[PDB]
């Protein structure tokens, strides 16, 4: 078995690609996924696994430069906006409109969906460089 | 969106494609998994998610007619081998040695890697029928 | 077997993968299909199954937001163009000319056949949002 | 569109290779379909297509030499037994075990699934030669 | 076998896909068919099979709403340019440069390629509807 | 264009590879293809074309040291039997029970389906050597 | 094996698809070959096979039309120039500037490869029709 | 960028899926790969990367219960047999014919070729588990 | 552009594959490829390439520790047998039967077609070792 | 085993197809690879292989025409900046932002990653031709 890294094998083989700038998009159960992108479903039922959680996880392996969400979150979703801002408290977050942050995700290399069933709880993770 | 069965898009496609007697394969994250058996991995970390909690949602969503585990589990997982006796009460459940066990995962439409971390969290459930 | 959700396999499998706003087609036996889109013929011979019969069902396992449909249906099929009103009475139903409502099934994750003899028996259910 | 012969795009596929002694299976909804097998799912919902409407069609499309049930039919579906005999009157019909009867669809260049929810709701249709 | 409908088996397969507007070509055995265009060739030896052949035989197939030729053919190919228009007698048929018509098989569901050794015998069937 | 050759160009390809000893059969229209076998499919209509047109073509522009035919063709189908027979005379001609004779088509490389609607008019063609 | 037609099989099937103005390139060792462009490579080494070898043989196998070479060739490499000169004399020839010739090599059905190490010996046949 | 575990993106894919008991292969330049089984090369010139490089980084970073090497390597390489010993000292070694060793790589997941230049510097690392 | 080796594109792919005891076939026009085995015809035309130049090339770029041929080679092509002989001193020279040739042709990497148009002009090329 | 050339398979393929003009990319652990561009991960750990060493390899197994590096490599990354210059004394060096370099790399025909953990130590090689 594999000693370090993340546990998930779907999601080792994209991190193990991703280069500086690449993205990669967490989202609720809601978010479409646009064609031609990656989807690694991980819910299991509504709230698992939590948005929260699943960040969290990604944030300890992965080097992340940056974060973009939609604007709405802040507004419909305060909790998991407070969670984002304080996860990436070093990183620069970037604010837009869930319609631009829609067109964005059809850059990413993949669409992590989780169990989360609340609203605007997705982000971008704009990976970072190790040197 | 789909407004009822199960959450996960991947799990959804083994499901609606289970005929009588089909199997399916719930497993910890060290199960070896056969060549050309389709691998469905939901674990995040260490125990998430829990052999209890996937085990807990097919049970609702599929019909099974027929529990098989490795007899091994009795021994090393007691908490996780009563979980299952009591979870499926009315279904048959036969118990073989985790070497035969592993045999008959050859014939499973799909294993799912749970995030489990425990020995022998294994099962395969037998699909039924509705009529 | 699966126990709950809608029981045509390859159904479940789009159904599974739609979030907010996708888009999904039901027509009648002459709707021609853009290529690249999904086709599932569900058509035994005419008039089995119906469109009504095949809306039911997909309203019964989709949350739907918004329904198109080609204006021509209300002039030329109106008892299938009242049934649509009934049907999805909730929603927001949306009539452009079937030269627009052609177009827009480029976009569609599937187009579903039905035996549908009648004019204009086509309309584009699109995905609502459970939370 | 095409003047003549089955409606469904999907069967119409099957039936243009069909060479003499192929075979082709309906089913139920319970059913299992082996491995390799092409499966065509016309289910909309319990009941819908019957056994009986989707034989009827194929009797007309298809020239058929031999048909076979399980012996099982008999006791457990004797309405739909009797169908089966009054249908292909003609044609030779013959019974095995149902286990037998699964080790025959392997070799069948298609499964169609109906929306049967009868016990023992299946056959293979041979096809015969028309000259 | 298949009772009804067009021998060919690759063709039937075309047709049972045909939708309204949908193209399919009928060529002579130098026309180049457009990168992505399915070919079928059915010919055998310099004039067979022949122009007039194939065209009366989908012609008994298909339901043709237009037929589209190049002008071209009246001037070098009179024989099959009378027989096309006495074939569609009841059809819409349109001419056009031979240029324009080659553009216009980029759009076909497949080009048939015939032995016809004589200029411009080609055309585009344009598909209609049963009802 | 090719000046040389076979016309049909799904032929030529398969004539291209062929090694000495390697078989192609010409079919009837209703010898089954085993599983694996390409098929190309030259029928038009019934007796269009015939099986004598097309072993003729055949004969012409690939080097054939061995017959292979079905011992019921004398019997049932006199007329073709006899024109085997005449146009392979200085080759091997072979009878086998029909059944024998099919097992023999799942080492070809191609069936090639005419329009033949006459018993047994199959036969194997092997491959010679031109030095 | 084949009785007529040029030798190389990769070859064979490639003209056998040609249609009246398609195109394929006959290069020396150094062309690049434009992505998505079929590339049959008959070099061994340096000068085997040469450019007029393989000029000479595509020449009496495909019925050419038009040739299109690069200008540079005529000062660059003489001897070829001349040698293409004399080999088409009946078609017409088309010089361009090399960039410009590298531009029409997108549009190639194949591009093969030659050993020829010299400057500029590459050539595009357009395809004529023999009727 | 990915934060923990092996650098190499091929390696980490394979790393990713490995279950107990799951194998893979070191090899030197000249081992031959069975059909089947991945090949990632990871040569650069004779020497590197050196075997023991190689081993030291997938012990780092892969769970290993038991290594298995060709018993000719303590002979011919004794170098590279003394170093296995020593960086292996806690997991079960077992030594095989290179025969035999060669049989085994038949099942490995994936084999990494190292720019190695010695005899029988090659061996099967087997997974173990990490509860 | 590629400096050292092989200049042919195909072949270089092949020969970097190689390991110790892979085998690769140089072939006459004749000689039947086994299903799986990968074809790279390098014929031109009768005599084009020659069996002796290609294998002079083969033996300049690949380590060859065994070469095989067939015992009739020795009674029908005395020339290309001497040769063998000749070209190949240093490497042990093994005749079978021309039956047993072909079977062990089919666990080649690969055949490769010359334009060799005399009898029994092949032989098996088994890869050495470079240490 | 290949005698002559670079050593890792893989890389061999490459070089194989380049033709005047293509390029290849060698890259530092962090440069993103575009979609649809192949990728060939030689690294192990950090600093093996070295930019230096790759570029070396390459070099002698290459013919270069032309080497384009981002100028940020002048001031972050001096002593590869220089090796660069020196290594590629004869060659056109051209430096662009490292932005116009990623754009450039959409073209590549690969990317090569080493285990490079400096800033910039990226350089495109363009191929030249033999002759
Ligand atoms: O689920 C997502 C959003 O988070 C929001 O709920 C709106 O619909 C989808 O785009
Ligand atoms: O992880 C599984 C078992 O549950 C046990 O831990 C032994 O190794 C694997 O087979
Ligand atoms: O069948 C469809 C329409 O419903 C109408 O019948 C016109 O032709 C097709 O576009
Ligand atoms: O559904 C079929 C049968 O008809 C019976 O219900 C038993 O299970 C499946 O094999
Ligand atoms: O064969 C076709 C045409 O019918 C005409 O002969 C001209 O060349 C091709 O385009
Ligand atoms: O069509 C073929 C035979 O020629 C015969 O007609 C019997 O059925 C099929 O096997
Ligand atoms: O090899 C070709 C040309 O023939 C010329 O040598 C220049 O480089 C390539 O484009
Ligand atoms: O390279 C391998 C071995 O390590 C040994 O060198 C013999 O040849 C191959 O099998
Ligand atoms: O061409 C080959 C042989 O070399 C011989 O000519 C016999 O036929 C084929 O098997
Ligand atoms: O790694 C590369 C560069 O060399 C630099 O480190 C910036 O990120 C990537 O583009
Ligand atoms: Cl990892
Ligand atoms: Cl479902
Ligand atoms: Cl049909
Ligand atoms: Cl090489």
């Amino acid at each position: 078995m594999k000693k370090h890294g993340i546990l998930n094998s779907h999601l080792a083989k994209i991190l193990a690609d991703l280069g500086h700038t690449d993205k990669i998009v967490i989202a609720d159960a809601g978010l479409p996924v646009p064609d031609g992108v990656l989807k690694i479903d991980l819910s299991l039922k509504p709230g698992l696994p939590a948005f929260q959680d699943t960040a969290a996880v990604l944030a300890e392996e992965m080097a992340v430069e940056k974060v973009i969400a939609a604007a709405e979150i802040k507004a419909s979703n305060q909790e998991n906006a407070k969670f984002l801002e304080n996860l990436f408290s070093e990183q620069e977050i970037e604010y837009l409109s869930h319609e631009e942050f829609k067109l964005l995700t059809k850059d990413a290399k993949a669409v992590i969906r989780t169990g989360e069933f609340t609203p605007y709880a997705n982000c971008i993770l704009q990976a970072g460089v190790l040197f």
